[PDB]
């Protein structure tokens, strides 16, 4: 009732109390656990009073005005309102509340050491594909700021019906497109061949190359999406330089500055924002790692290894390794010579420790998800391998949505 | 009732049955997820019996004799030894089964695809300190067969009342020792610090140096333990070297070949063997990368940046990350070139992706730890990182168990 979970590098005990304070469920059991499964498992005015009451709860208790006059007169207003709509609407310090301890909560990200500093823009009046492009262009110049990047949320409006529905249906604000070949091969980032290809059937001239920057498909109010194109004087790109290989600009990667998620669902007091995109900045092995050498996405290691003439015959020459570190010098190299905001593995991980001694400390705990947290190379060099971590499920949260075109009744 | 685990990389689905034959619980439960949890949590004639016949009925049932005579009568024999000791007697078939597929069930274990070929060594008739010595000499010379190694384990006596237990002290047949320094530093291995001076404590006379093989500390029917230095023509040793870096010599680093681990607790039938030894080879990782760069264990980071004259000034030019692969090819060519047996992250990972795809289609799925499994380095250019894993508690087991000198009732 009082978990207590341990940094097995410095000795370092914290006790856990908030895990009592969670509610959803986690998918493991009594005899199974399931912390390595990637995606693990309308609604009526029954529901939806005790989900805005703990939320009203917890956001007057967090302005030292816990069971006031003006919460509980706040919280029969809302009874009220869900009476008599079935809904009801957050006001902007609640939403601005929600936005940022869904981001607080959210057991996957590493860098939340920033939770508290996040600009919530309230997209709320919005009604047509063309304001969703404005207010996302909006968002991309100002979460961009010439490179000296800012974290931002912007929040369409919630779901109310159901086919009433704001969606992006990008994966991310910014993309590369991804294009199949002839010989079957892919040329540009194969993780978004199909999304690549719905836009060129709605409508899209594709430039068929490498770094292609995507155009936003907008959904407004539940109708059929359009697309537009962003002005590429707001995408701000990094072209990949070494340090010490020069060869390694005739590489001619690059990557974009801005990492702004738009595929998932935002869930405060138990209302449903189906359309909020985020922004921070990239923790460096994201692009290095993942997004370069991930064999489904640019597969790099291949080429990287043959200009560094590497012993590429046997497994056990750590050639895949050793081609792995130079890549992810020159990512973080490019982006800091070119004052572009950007963290490495190694204090993005430091980070997270001395938040997690925060949260513990004036919270209670904090949620953690040891498999998503650890980065995808230099694990044990990174304080966080050796910090055991308790995974749970606090709301507001962040959720998983499926894909539009796979829900969206058309027409 | 009949779980999914998907591959991310390939797209291959799994289908998971066997772990409704699961018994055991995880630490899980249905709100909190502790995978990352490090350490997770006398018998009785009425306890012990369901547990002799759940491990028969799938004893008889492995040799396609599942309810026959045989196995009717070995039950009712079990039984009714049972009833006349309140414990009972393994056949020497039996103790092989049982050993073989605690390692099968070890779901930590990322070299089980060789769990099949396991060498038993029954030491049950042994009662003294020396017998286990001798025992244990001849394990060490058979399982490192002039480097070719071979896997084995030797199994000591049941535990029966819990006074009378065999226990080795040690918790791996060979480490090298840990002095702590007159400036608070340490020469040797960290971990070990107080192993080291409990056997100069119980008569050891140290050589005070880094790699001080320890001596064994053997504790034989509950008796205080008893120090025995293993020949040091038994102890095969390999001196690190590099491929390229002729300075990494003058590291002066070196590791012995076999890993030999002793201190956990093989549970058979409801039986408690707390002296079992097993050996195998190495992950090339386990040494390289933890045991040399650990910050609590050698922690040689510093030292081969330093030769190679890297920029140790910022933390993101990722010297730690350049200097971590160097290391790892120089402990693999190092084992290699001495015809040594060793297994390299990249190659022991992709065995085991091939060792799942065997347990899911001929015994319906694969106890599997993926914090443990995915390697403490280049996690995500090796197979497992993408692979979905199902953890669960199947018997035969290995266990942890305190370390004897926190439980042992002295004289
Ligand atoms: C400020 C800089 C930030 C950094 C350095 C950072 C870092 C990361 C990383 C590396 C991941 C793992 C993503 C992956 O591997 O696919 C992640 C996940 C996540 N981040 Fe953060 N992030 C930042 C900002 C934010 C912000 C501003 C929000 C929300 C407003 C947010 C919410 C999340 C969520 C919900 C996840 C989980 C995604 C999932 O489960 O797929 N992050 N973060
Ligand atoms: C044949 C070569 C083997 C390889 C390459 C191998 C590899 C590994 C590795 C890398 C680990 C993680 C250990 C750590 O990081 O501390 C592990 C764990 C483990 N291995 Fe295997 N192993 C082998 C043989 C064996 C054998 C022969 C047995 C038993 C008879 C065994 C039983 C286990 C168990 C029980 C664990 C879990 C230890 C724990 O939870 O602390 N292994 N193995
Ligand atoms: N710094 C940041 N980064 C970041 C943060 C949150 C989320 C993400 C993206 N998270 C995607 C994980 C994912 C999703 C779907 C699939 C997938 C692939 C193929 C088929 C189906 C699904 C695979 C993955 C990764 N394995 C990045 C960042 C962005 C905004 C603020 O901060
Ligand atoms: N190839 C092999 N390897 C291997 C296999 C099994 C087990 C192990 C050792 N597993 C130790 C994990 C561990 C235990 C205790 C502590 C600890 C440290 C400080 C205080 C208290 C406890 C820390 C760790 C590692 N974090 C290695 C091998 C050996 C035999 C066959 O195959
Ligand atoms: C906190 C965490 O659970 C702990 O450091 C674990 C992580 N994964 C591991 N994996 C392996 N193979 N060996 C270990 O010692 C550990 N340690
Ligand atoms: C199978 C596994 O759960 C899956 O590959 C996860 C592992 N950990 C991860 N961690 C992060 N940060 N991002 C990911 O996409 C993944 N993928
Ligand atoms: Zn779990």
């Amino acid at each position: 009732r009082f978990l207590k979970v341990k940094n097995w590098e410095t000795d370092v005990v914290l006790t856990d109390t908030l895990h009592l304070k969670s509610t959803l469920e986690t998918g493991c059991t009594e005899h199974i656990c399931m912390g390595s499964i990637m995606l693990p498992s309308v609604a009526t005015k029954d529901q939806l009073f005790p989900l805005a009451k703990e939320f009203l709860d917890q956001y007057y208790s967090s302005i030292k005005r816990f069971g006031s006059k003006a919460h509980m007169d706040r919280l029969e207003e809302v009874n009220k309102e869900i009476e008599s709509t079935s809904t009801y609407q957050l006001k902007d310090t609640e939403l601005i509340y929600g936005a940022k301890h869904a981001w607080r909560n959210a057991s996957r990200c590493v860098g939340r050491i920033q939770w508290s500093k996040l600009q919530v823009f309230d997209a709320r009046d919005c009604t047509t594909a063309h304001g969703m492009f404005n207010y996302i262009c909006n968002h991309v110049k100002y979460a961009t700021n010439k490179g000296n990047l800012r974290s931002a949320i912007t929040i369409f409006p919630q779901r109310t019906d159901g086919k009433h529905d704001f969606r992006v249906w990008n994966s991310q604000l910014i993309r590369y497109a991804g294009y199949k070949q002839p010989d079957g091969s892919t040329l540009g980032d194969p993780a978004n061949v199909q999304f690549t290809e719905i836009c060129i059937q709605q409508g899209w001239k594709a430039p068929r190359g490498r770094f292609d920057v995507l155009p936003l498909l907008l959904q407004a109010n539940g109708n059929d999406p359009e697309l537009f194109q962003i002005p590429p004087e707001l995408v701000l790109e990094v072209p990949i330089r070494h340090p010490k290989f020069d060869w390694f600009k005739d590489l001619g990667l690059k990557w974009y500055g801005l990492p702004a998620v738009s595929n998932m669902l935002l869930e405060i007091g138990g209302l449903e924002f189906s359309a909020c995109p985020f922004s921070g900045w990239y923790m460096g092995t994201e692009i290095g790692v993942r997004d370069y050498c991930d064999n489904s996405r640019y597969n790099i290691l291949e080429e990287v290894a043959k200009k560094m003439d590497l012993d590429m015959r046997k497994t056990s020459s750590l050639w895949k390794d050793q081609a792995l570190v130079e890549i992810n010098i020159a990512v973080l190299y490019s982006f800091q010579s070119d004052k572009v905001t950007i963290v490495d593995h190694h204090s993005a991980t430091e980070s997270f420790i001395k938040h997690m001694e925060n949260e513990y400390r004036c919270r209670g705990g904090c949620p953690a998800d040891w498999v998503w947290i650890v980065p995808p190379m230099s694990g044990s060099i990174t304080p966080v391998f050796h910090q055991e971590m308790l995974n749970y499920r606090l709301t507001p949260s962040f959720e998983y949505q499926p894909d539009p075109w796979n829900t969206h009744v058309w027409k």
